[PDB]
């Protein structure tokens, strides 16, 4: 399935995707994509901040959602 | 008096207010101009997050000012 | 050494500096190249928000490190 990734730099990124996907998968997606480390790369659904070892279906995410990408934030 | 709202994209909205004019009121009008629903809108003034209920003056908020539209972070 | 700053939009800036650089002499740079105030500077590393008395090398940053620039949030 298909869903949309868009960065502050002005870009929509189609990605190919499963329900079954980690957002550490998401992750690995948006790297080859796009160059940005995974470890600096936070994705949001509807404000909600996505965990990398949960799924697109652990937060109801469906075909064609869009997610934004931000910079992580860690404190410290 | 107009306003100017920076999208995450550095795109700039520019908007017909008034000084009375809610928070909410705003994002209603990003809504109808651009879509996007106002529980996922979150407007920021020179670092202060705005809050739905106070109005454009209670922040000083002045013809020709700039504001930027970020993500609505959310738990869950 | 050579470091790259990432705005807000995502345009890379490359600033010469030395690990001795404290963070407030990073945002002079970047005011002289991009006219941005400094105290509406806000550096990323690492995830972490940096501080403009400590020094690059504090933070371990070395040659051909990136920071991002991110929107200054405060309170109130
Ligand atoms: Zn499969
Ligand atoms: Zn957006
Ligand atoms: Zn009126
Ligand atoms: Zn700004
Ligand atoms: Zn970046
Ligand atoms: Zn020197």
């Amino acid at each position: 399935m298909q869903i949309f990734v868009k960065t502050l730099t002005g870009k929509t990124i189609t990605l190919e995707v499963e329900p079954s996907d980690t957002i550490e998968n998401v992750k690995a997606k948006i790297q080859d994509k796009e160059g940005i480390p995974p470890d600096q790369q936070r994705l949001i659904f509807a404000g909600k901040q996505l965990e990398d070892g949960r799924t697109l279906s652990d937060y109801n995410i469906q075909k064609e959602s869009t997610l934004h990408l931000v910079l992580r934030l860690r404190g410290g």
